[PDB]
């Protein structure tokens, strides 16, 4: 689909009035048609994705939005779909060349602090000006009254442009300020280039540089340039989020390249003394980091991936790198923030249809599809993964499911298989498959501010991002044609991920790396810091306080939720912690709470509850310290999307 | 538009049951069969996967029917190959329609074994165990979050032979955990297939030898508040007459008087006249304030404009039923116009006008011309006291004659005799009687909602909310009465009439404490009363909850109770009751809103953090949840509430 221009607020001492346009099947004709023929007015659009609807704002001839709302999405033009001028992950911003007809705002020039915010209702909202990017509500509001309002105009009394409004800095749900990309990150961002080649790697230079690598997988930017590179002289550190994929490379260089490299892996330790290493992020970070003096080029490869693993690995590297005697880091990856899905010249694409034998998210595989050779399924959970592995097997398809907490082995090496798989595939296993099949759907986890009393990780399954969909993708046309099947066309924008992932980096800190919440929030505010990268919303601060008030931890709970591979070990056995202390019950009997098994006959009572990380079926009491420490955490400033 | 099959679950023939879906229509082709009524696609499968233009939701084929729940598909249409299917049944009571399914359609069919080991069929075709509890409760095996059962409802509950016990339609919850279900019993889908399609009420009620309750759905101006009370009082009975508005029961009074030849009884707080006539007129207000029915009184009850929803009507009617037998009473006719599942249909005397973006005057995201209302009487719906005074400004800078009219103000601000513009919220029809040359209307309202929080008990949300079949045909007809009219509007929708929020409860139990002296056991029994009478508004029953909310809120200050009760502004017992605390603790309200004005005098005095009850609205002070209070109602939180799915 392509954003749709559903209507426009008309602006005039600043008042305004909305106009709708266009209906329900309206927005979705020329979403899917992308041919918007009805004529644009004034400077400020109501703009529809299918999913949600914003403002949009014209400032110097160009129509601007946020990219958390519009992606990289296409507008909706009369002589067909309009490809985004400019595209800003960073800043938050994208821009369409306008409409004919609409007009623009010029930008602001004299120093205005009372500022006024246009909402997609139509009112006019005293703001005062505090920072480049942050103004406060005259009367503060429930953050519910800014939603569907972000890029829409901030304007001075003259009625020029000071930005657009992007977020809401939050109290306990109410709005008492407002975050915008001022018009002054657009004039940047129009002089920026239009296309950056990022294709070849850098040269290794004299003083220390943060570059970036936008390249396919395996065209050599974890292998022929490495190599390159220590052909120079240069020692070279190559990080990946991979085990497989980190001990693969040890093999293939040696045969490759001539040089039998440094394996780092939590399972597995080679050391050569080669000039090249390939480490994981975790074993880096298990390691201690940047080891003094070791390293010239440090390589983030697939530094895309947003697992808190990966943030923190790469946050590390950009904090100590340049102290720790480097040159160069780079930030490699075949799909940067912004990215969408292209065609590639080896892989068939091919919708699935409801003709079919074996059954799959509404559609149907038919099984000459998957009869003989080898296939990989992409399920969005596991209990889907066994469900279809034992159908097929029933059919005597050769089929094996795959997921966290499996062995690699359940997939065959070398014969006909269909491997049901979840994203888990992807870290455990190498290989390539003549075809791929995808739910385009994965679970993801968000964090909700809920007060009741403190916060809550929801667990979603959601639409596969334009990552996601390119990664899986990738599992065919491996310098040889595959096919790739597929139930909905859709992607969600790459390059964003959930303030849990930077609660999921302070626990495994906390769990794993023996580090400080102030230690982890030096690492993470480097990632944050780089432009390049994926973004979060700046909930550090918020994070760090949760994280540095929880003390002394069971180290025994503590070693259980590890080994049992739970998402926040930490967190799930500092409940624990409190509960046993408490002489309180769990908030459930279910499997995350396995390990207060053993005082289970002693356990009465209301949970000393600290957070909600799934069902809560006893009573709850609000009493405990721990608890009273969270719940004034939650009085600090969190910024919001609008 | 129309209800739209989108897809399908299909159920093992064989063994063990277990479901997979299929997709029959993307988003696009939905929302072109919701406007067509037009779907040529077969029906396969008995398990369908259902659209509106809003929500999502399952239907059942059994014995001939596609059933799905009232609360989903309102009185939609459900599309088929000849165009759409209008519903053969819709009972709002049971919370279940009916389509005639189309030819060669699979059905269910209900089972004969009568087994209590019980299986869901969820819209994702999840089998999930439930054991029979009840006639229409199971509970689940274990436990799971409500959130995985929503779209579900209309779904079937199969015993282990694979035939259909029930139709899906409510989860019950402790605390956002479902661990039981609520369903329709099939029998109950075969009481309705066995019956009459088609009822009257259109005429008054013969007066029955022993105590019966009747309905009377008749337009208003067929006289159901006048010509019937005078023919019901010419065959000599005594009549009461009931009616939400004191505007309406002073005017029906005096008409009776002009017209008929009784000068009736009136009873209202500013007017109370006592004639000893065979007719009385009263609001329910007055009724209530009185102690309900005094025996012996009346031999008819006419409960009118039956389908108002405020909580002073709905404790009225639940008076009426609870006590009208026992006072002697031979008859109680609940008399609407839109009785619960109707629908808007045209008028001879209204021309009906879809507002344009071309005018002069901007209106909810379309446009009125000046030419439309530059001259005579005409009728502005708005959602809010502050698009009134918005629009009344414009127009007064246009040079229009314009009252702005809502909650708060005096009727008298209207001219009966000239040239005018009244721009109004729905406080105009229960504060004046009048008719106008045209009704322009937003199509939206302002309601409330609960929402059981858990930070730290429950939310009573405000909200902007498209109108409802009610509202349109009550807005639409205060213009075409007995002359030429015509009504303009902004959306040719309208949702689905004759259900209301547990927060209408919540103000039950509150205008009970509040108002009319009720314990909260003596409001549970009037409540229940009206809750099993058939064909009133439904809800779902909360009495218990409300109830044990309620009976804790003890020691009210009455000065701060006196307060909120001439300010006007809703739940005038739960504001009271927090400030009580807030003052008694020299805690500061939650806001400094217009809400908690009764503490501003004391605003230097106050400090420290609220003690925080329940949300009403935005909260901005620090909260503590230490009140014994809080810990009280947060205990409350514990029961089960049914909610739909
Ligand atoms: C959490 N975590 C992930 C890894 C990756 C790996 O297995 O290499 C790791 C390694 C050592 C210590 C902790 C580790
Ligand atoms: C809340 N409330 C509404 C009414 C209706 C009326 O004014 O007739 C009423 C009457 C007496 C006491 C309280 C009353």
């Amino acid at each position: 689909g392509s954003v749709v221009i559903v209507g426009r607020i008309i602006l005039s001492s600043i008042t305004a009035y909305s106009q709708q346009t266009r209906g329900l099947l309206g927005c979705i004709i020329t979403s899917l048609t992308g041919r918007d023929k009805n004529q644009v007015e004034g400077e400020v659009q109501v703009v529809s994705t299918a999913t949600q609807s914003f403002l949009a704002t014209c400032v110097n001839g160009v129509c601007w939005t946020v990219y958390h709302g519009a992606g990289s999405k296409t507008l909706a033009g009369p002589k067909g779909p309009i490809t985004q001028m400019y595209t800003n992950v960073d800043q938050d911003l994208v821009g369409w060349q306008a409409p004919p007809g609409a007009r623009s705002l010029t930008p602001c020039t004299c120093g205005s602090s009372d500022l006024y915010l246009v909402t997609r209702h139509a009112d006019v909202i005293p703001v005062r000006r505090r920072g480049d990017s942050r103004g406060s509500l005259l009367s503060p509001r429930p953050v519910s009254y800014l939603k569907g309002s972000s890029g829409g105009p901030l304007l001075c009394p003259s009625g020029h442009a000071v930005g657009i409004f992007r977020a809401a800095v939050c109290t306990r749900g109410v709005a008492k300020a407002v975050d915008f990309v001022p018009v002054e990150s657009m004039e940047t961002t129009m002089r920026s280039p239009v296309f950056t080649d990022n294709s070849s790697p850098p040269a290794v230079p004299q003083s220390f540089q943060v570059a970036h690598l936008h390249a396919p997988t395996g065209s050599g930017k974890s292998t022929k340039v490495p190599a390159a590179y220590a052909a120079q002289g240069y020692k070279v550190l190559v990080l990946n989020p991979s085990v497989a994929a980190t001990l693969g490379f040890g093999a293939y260089m040696s045969k490759a390249h001539g040089i039998d490299p440094n394996i780092r892996t939590g399972v597995r330790t080679i050391t050569t003394g080669a000039p090249v290493t390939y480490s994981t992020y975790g074993k880096f970070l298990a390691d201690g980091g940047c080891s003094g003096g070791a390293y010239d080029i440090i390589i983030c490869d697939e530094c895309h991936s947003t697992d808190s693993t990966t943030i923190l690995g790469i946050g590390t590297v950009l904090d100590q790198a340049e102290t720790a005697g480097a040159r160069l880091v780079v930030l490699a990856t075949a799909t940067p923030p912004g990215s969408v899905t292209v065609p590639h010249p080896n892989i068939e694409e091919v919708a699935l249809s409801n003709t079919g034998e074996i059954p799959f998210y509404g559609k149907a595989i038919p099984i000459e599809a998957i009869r003989g050779g080898r296939h990989l399924i992409f399920c969005h959970s596991k209990k889907k993964c066994d469900e279809l592995a034992a159908k097929l097997s029933g059919l005597g398809i050769n089929a094996v499911a795959y997921y966290r907490g499996l062995d690699v082995s359940v997939i065959p090496t070398i014969g006909d298989v269909v491997v049901v798989a979840t994203d888990a595939l992807m870290t455990g296993y190498t290989g390539d498959f003549d075809s791929v099949i995808d739910c385009n759907t994965c679970v993801t986890q968000t964090v909700d501010f809920s007060l009741d009393p403190t916060f809550t990780i929801e667990t979603t399954t959601v639409p596969q991002d334009a990552v996601s969909r390119s990664q899986r993708r990738g599992r065919t046309g491996r310098g040889r044609r595959g096919i790739y099947r597929f139930v909905t066309p859709g992607e969600r924008p790459s390059g964003m991920f959930d303030s849990s992932v930077l609660c999921e980096c302070y626990d495994a800190g906390c769990a794993w790396y023996e580090l400080t919440p102030a230690e982890t929030s030096v690492r993470l505010r480097a990632y944050l810091n780089t432009p390049g990268l994926p973004v979060c919303q700046d909930h550090l601060e918020f994070w760090e306080s949760v994280f540095t008030g929880l003390t002394h931890i069971d180290a025994h709970f503590l070693s259980q939720t590890k080994q049992a591979g739970d998402n926040f070990p930490y967190l799930v056995a500092y409940q624990a912690t409190v509960c046993a202390r408490a002489q309180a019950p769990p908030p459930s009997w279910d499997q995350m709470w396995k390990c207060l098994i053993r005082l289970k006959p002693t356990l009465h009572g209301p949970t000393p509850l600290l957070y909600r990380l799934g069902a809560v079926q006893n009573e709850v009491t609000l009493t405990h310290p721990i608890t009273k420490y969270i719940m004034a955490c939650m009085s600090a400033d969190l910024e919001v999307v609008t």
